[PDB]
């Protein structure tokens, strides 16, 4: 037995402009694994969501087709947790994006790798 | 704007016998991207949980270093999404699982893999 | 100071058919590393080729946009690989291909996925 | 039939200093696949090797445990390619090496990052 995992319970969106995004958000008690750190699930949700934003904010629309993510160090309950956005290529129909999260101490808890299919403008 | 993504408010434990997992769960509204998909994020946090629950059902404790995932068609609203984990490889402190999700069709949803390393028995 | 790495000086295609792969090769010397052990960038390239291979038999053309690939076993100097790539999925405008190579002792040296942006037919 | 590939027939070693990496190297014909471009594992061979001597830089051993890497641009015969490798995450037990492959022009070919186990010192 476990309870549900959140994401997104809480944000503010500190920048959205052309490709660059970024994104902040407190860990709550929704946000944890059966350890109590934030879970993987959790933090992929977060880097994830935010390149949907950076292909927005470039004006188009599209899907994920692959994605690769790296898991630094452990989020805890009350961390502010800023998520940082950035289209890395833009090819025609897929775009790369690297989002990466760093906290209030400003060390780095995971890095990510979004290879999206552009599905329209 | 948007709202926040869940994973896990319902969910089965089919199986969960020697590094080999099988957990059910039926998409809600919760699930669903701006587009009226399942999330990547969410179908990301259904693949890792399930991989946690490899590593434990292998009798050991664990954390996941890195991971890829493959979004191959999207899921919708009140499909039965089912959950296929296995260890594809144990090392001495690292582990290798494929998790795969198909569904009520057996159409295939994504598939994924995490590299653990195991930090307790 | 190190020597040039190499790939495929020799090799057997044993299948080639509606997207499945079997090739073998022996690991020679221009194969290894430092450690006398089989280089990674050889391993990928015994893979990343066989995707090519996947996808040739298809009568298709493609380049690839991503790759993710897990180490499980060195190869020795002298070991006979065997090579095997289906595609997994096939997209309208894209193919996943996964690829494993076991050696002559059926143990598992490596496993890689390729996402594919398909251009020709 | 198709003919072997190869890597670091040539090199300059621009810097190899506490875990960073810069080392150049000219695309030739054994780097080339059948559409006269530069293969997909030749790439990856650059930026593994890379990764290995941001490794060696920093005192230490080790052997990868994953890669990811994705395709940008072309490498066209006779290109001059500038390969950077820093270690980005120095784990206990752990390091994640950040590659970047830009060419003569500053257009970016090529990005990957390996997940290495720690092996000496």
């Amino acid at each position: 037995h476990f309870d549900a995992i959140s994401a997104f319970e809480n944000y503010e969106i500190e920048k959205m402009r052309d490709g660059h995004v970024v994104v902040t958000t407190k860990v709550v008690n929704s946000s944890l694994n059966y350890y109590g750190n934030a879970h993987g699930g959790y933090l992929f949700t977060l880097c994830d969501q935010i390149s949907g934003l950076v292909v927005i904010s470039l004006g188009l629309d599209g899907v994920t087709l692959q994605s690769s993510i790296n898991y630094l160090k452990a989020g805890k309950l009350d961390d502010v947790l800023t998520i940082k956005g950035e289209c890395v290529h833009q090819g025609r129909t897929t775009c790369v994006m690297d989002v990466d999260i760093t906290n209030q101490e400003g060390r780095n808890v995971c890095k990510a790798t979004f290879t999206m299919f552009v599905t329209g403008q």
